[PDB]
């Protein structure tokens, strides 16, 4: 399967889901043997960048997180495993951003990932992007709080089954066809 392996998005799958939602042909990032590949031009241009962390010679799969650009010289790190996990990548990622930039980790809660990091990056990651860049942005705390709550509410009522079933259904191609703001909307509008 090109887009999904087990219940995780491959790099091809991540590109494909952003293309299907209407974000065009995006550039993703990675951390290979502890060294980041981050195109800052594409980051600034996109407003965000999914980053496949934890990869290396013997590891194609890793842990997806989302790099977000805010207003000004502010950047954010969304980690579906929670605040501590993200703080794990904070430094190495921060040193890749423009001089004068700051990188803060979104303080969302642990225990809600369920092996769905790619899905979360493509949904909650985008919603965090949109929230932090709207006219009256919430505080970092409110954004973290809100993301935690949204992940928990989506996992309720057979959420894991619904998400994993959809991901398996779209393992090779996505259905048509309206564009969407985030992956949850795409899922709900293409079978869930």
């Amino acid at each position: 399967p090109k887009y999904v392996e087990g219940v995780e998005l491959t790099q091809e799958g991540m590109h494909a889901i952003f293309a299907r939602m209407g974000y065009g042909d995006i550039t993703s990032g990675s951390i290979y043997n502890g060294v980041p590949t981050i195109d800052t031009g594409a980051l600034n241009r996109q407003g965000f960048m999914p980053v496949l962390t934890g990869v290396g010679p013997h590891r194609d799969s890793g842990h997806w997180i989302m790099l977000i650009k805010g207003p000004g010289n502010q950047y954010y790190l969304f980690d579906p495993l929670g605040k501590t996990s993200g703080e794990g990548y904070q430094n190495i990622l921060a040193a890749q951003l423009p001089m004068g930039s700051t990188l803060s980790v979104i303080p969302n809660g642990s225990g809600l990932n369920m092996g769905l990091c790619g899905y979360w990056v493509a949904s909650a990651g985008l919603r965090a992007h949109q929230a932090l860049n709207q006219h009256n942005p919430p505080t970092l705390l409110n954004v973290g709080q809100t993301i935690t709550n949204e992940m928990r509410n989506e996992l309720d009522h057979d959420g894991y089954r619904k998400i994993t079933g959809w991901l398996r259904a779209v393992a090779d191609e996505f259905p048509e066809g309206d564009p969407q703001l985030d992956g949850k909307a795409l899922r709900e509008n293409t079978e869930k």
